[PDB]
């Protein structure tokens, strides 16, 4: 409801600050987010967090994941992770959130935490983020 | 020894024929290769196969993999697969071969065959291949 002015305003803050941010640090903040530790100081994280919040009215993801067996998880993981090396921001964001919802599972958390850590360390998404953030903002405000 | 004239000659055939090839089919041939079914009619496969052969004098990969537990495999898989969405051909080729060596493990084969199938279906590497093949040829001839 009030999340309109919210999201647009943070977008604007993101694009303004993205370049300046070291990528290694960005990737650390992102991991942390997946692990349910949101450093809101980082605007993009703040962006993510807001978005998550909106989605978790749905809540469906949690139930979904709790059903998945291991092959399904692995498929999910590998499928989602590809977003990062491609150039669609929506799917990147979606991926990240999907990954948090996974790490909210205590079993999957234990198993796959480490690797997510390792593999996120190797992505580079600053371009995608500056280039798409404001458009994404709208796609969702309106969604 | 005679693999010099071999590899250079097939490279040349690859670049000549790559564009023409439908990507969905290419990806099918590649999967099949990972599963130890080399359609040599496809020049790139032939390329792969040759390369594999060279490497399997080493043979080390097999022993290596047989040691890996599941997290390690998963890490390997996800790490390697990223090559596909990036633009280094060497690492792509290396990845593919690494994946075959995995599918030579009967246990890992059973578990992960399906997903490799699914996920390879979504890559697109024709650009990378035309743009790099001849250079790669040399890097290896000389290696």
């Amino acid at each position: 409801s009030d999340m309109h002015t919210e999201l647009a305003s943070i977008s604007q803050l993101v694009i303004a600050k993205i370049e300046t941010i070291d990528n290694d640090i960005l990737n650390k903040d992102i991991v942390n987010f997946i692990m349910c530790r949101s450093n809101l100081d980082n605007p993009f994280i703040s962006f993510l967090d807001t978005v998550y919040t909106i989605i978790d009215q749905e809540n469906y993801q949690t139930e979904l994941i709790n059903s998945l067996d291991d092959n399904e998880i692995i498929d999910c993981i590998v499928n989602k992770f590809m977003s990062f090396y491609k150039d669609n921001l929506e799917n990147i964001v979606d991926a990240i959130i999907t990954l948090k919802y996974i790490m909210n599972n205590p079993d999957f958390k234990t198993t796959y935490a480490e690797v997510l850590g390792s593999r996120i360390a190797d992505i580079d998404i600053k371009q995608v983020i500056r280039e798409n953030i404001l458009q994404l903002s709208n796609d969702i405000r309106e969604r």
